[PDB]
DNA sequence: CGGGATATCCC
DNA sequence: GGGATATCCC
């Protein structure tokens, strides 16, 4: 499917090559750091052509944002049914030791899932997929082309996933100030298999919908997928 | 010196896999920041040893500055050096926080920021205008996704606004002008002193700044009112 | 954990 | 001018 051939191709073109640096047009070669701004920008470059073909293979159309600050990376769709779109991001984390418990910031809060048609390519309404490709990684002179081979790199083990959004998101937030959902906190291995913590996708998009900003705000309302549940039991209150 | 040398020695068209298979850019902003980085870190380094200094970049992702430079010798003469980028289809930087490491010296920072004698801003500017992969002969048809980019170097101070760069994220705003103010340093500061002053004292919202200042006039009337 | 840092932009 | 975009830190 679109999906299983994604999901092979970003495998396969990952365990394969490691991208070692900018190269300009006169061909000198300046390498990268270990931060994971260079490496995001790094993974979410890395990954547009790919997505681009398979979803070629399968007679979708492939579509950016035009303007900055609006999700997502990617919108997939078939021109014969423009109101089935595929919301793919790319989000990126990394880890010291291999295989430790990582976590991503999973997107707004605040945003189109509140308000259809905030910060967002297309109205919320018209996706019907919110797909994550995640990258783990491990953190760690110009040059000719020539030397391609011992420039060296600032990350190992670069790890992959594609899951569904409200599959791996948690019910503590990603970040404070700018209000990011948290994903779950785990092995990459619960990322693949998709051991979430919620059991809908409706019960994701309205435990975040209702998500007090605020500690004190939630001490009143809900902090976790727990009181959360208990929350709607009683009648939301 | 230090500085106009690496003024003098202040086209990047995709990322390169050890492979060779080239993947190009994106027209966007984050992509050239971290681009413009990457292009400076040798140049800044290649000059650096000219002079003698060292230079550490950070281990925590969250600190300032970019860049720290230093003789081994006077370790209190530390020099900052920060990449900013911004576009153009007039503009404005966003110059660093006004609420860690100027409010509080260890906060964010590489170095307790007693230990910095200058803040250097080196700007980027680019005009802003593939979903293939290209090989090393193949460089002169990849698509760039920006059409030109300046190139300044500045003291933070000098070039330093009255007005926020950010708000949920308070930064500091620099003066919002044309590229030649900035290499000129047309700044609207009298000095360092007052810069650190205005954004130490800054409120972080525009009610809270109603009855103190929200600009240079405000603040200045303020210091007369004996600061209150 | 949650608040708030890192950089830059938009309604 | 407040709050979006991505991710991290203690």
């Amino acid at each position: 499917s679109l999906r299983s051939d994604l999901i092979n191709a970003l495998y396969d073109e990952n365990q394969k090559y490691d991208v070692c640096g900018i190269i300009s047009a006169e061909g000198k070669i300046y390498p990268l750091g270990s931060d994971t701004k260079v490496l995001s920008t790094i993974f979410e470059l890395f990954s547009r052509p790919i997505i681009n073909k398979i979803a070629e293979k399968h007679g979708y159309i492939v579509e950016e944002p035009k303007q900055q600050n609006h999700y997502p990376d990617f919108t997939l769709y078939k021109p014969s049914e423009p109101n089935k779109k595929i919301a793919i991001d790319i989000k990126t984390t990394y880890t010291n030791k291999e295989n430790e418990k990582i976590k991503f910031t999973l997107g707004g809060y605040t945003s189109f899932i509140r308000n259809n048609t905030k910060n967002i390519v297309y109205p919320f309404d018209q996706y019907i997929a919110h797909w994550i490709i995640g990258y783990v990684y491990t953190r760690v002179k110009t040059y000719n082309i020539n030397e391609l081979n011992e420039i060296p790199k600032p990350y190992k083990g670069v790890k992959v996933f594609l899951q569904d959004k409200w599959v791996i998101a948690g019910d503590l937030a990603g970040s404070g100030n700018t209000t990011n959902i948290g994903s779950i906190h785990a092995h990459y291995k619960d990322f693949v298999e998709g051991k979430g913590i919620f059991d809908s996708e409706d019960e994701f998009l309205d435990y975040w919908r209702n998500y007090e900003r605020t500690s004190q705000l939630r001490n009143d309302k809900y902090n976790n997928i727990s009181e959360y549940r208990n929350w709607i039991y009683r009648g939301r209150k």
